[PDB]
């Protein structure tokens, strides 16, 4: 099955940070990477100097259960963030979001799919635009019709 996922963080350097997480994702057990968009920079809200965030989407071809790959990137959030070290909801962070499984749409409480927002994330679409042009969702939209219709934030890449 494939399995597309959001990378993005603020975290230090963020070049190695996802990194990192790319390397975290193919040894996740009954799966590997198939495809990695571009990286790309979206950069923070006001004048104040923080650091700009790097997005990026991924293609994992597995054979777990979706609840079972949550539980994988859930761990790999904790392992490679600042949960610890810092807060939950810190000011910079790791986050790693299960978008798309397969054609699968799973509404529950620990796990929506596809992704409650991104159809509404320019940092989450363009990457994975660049990975999968001809994507259709469950509900039989077209990512390529979604992109010529919503507004987006320009998005550059890193
Ligand atoms: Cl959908």
């Amino acid at each position: 099955t494939v399995a597309y996922i959001a990378i993005g963080s603020n975290l230090a350097s963020p070049l190695e940070q996802v990194n990192a997480a790319l390397k975290a994702l193919g040894d996740i057990p009954e799966s590997h990477i198939l495809t990695v968009s571009s990286f790309y920079r979206t950069p923070p809200l006001g004048p104040q100097d923080q650091p700009d965030y790097l997005n990026a989407a991924v293609a994992l071809e597995t054979s777990l259960a979706p609840e079972e790959l949550l539980n994988h990137t859930q761990r790999i959030e904790l392992q490679q963030g600042a949960v610890r070290k810092a807060e939950r909801w810190g000011p910079r962070t790791l986050d790693l979001d299960i978008m798309l499984f397969g054609n699968e749409v799973i509404n529950t409480e620990r796990l929506t799919v596809p992704h409650y927002d991104m159809k509404n994330r320019g940092f989450m679409l363009w990457p994975l635009f660049e990975i999968a042009p001809e994507l259709v969702f469950p509900d039989g939209e077209m990512l390529r019709q979604i992109l010529h219709t919503r507004a987006f934030d320009k998005l550059n890449k890193w």
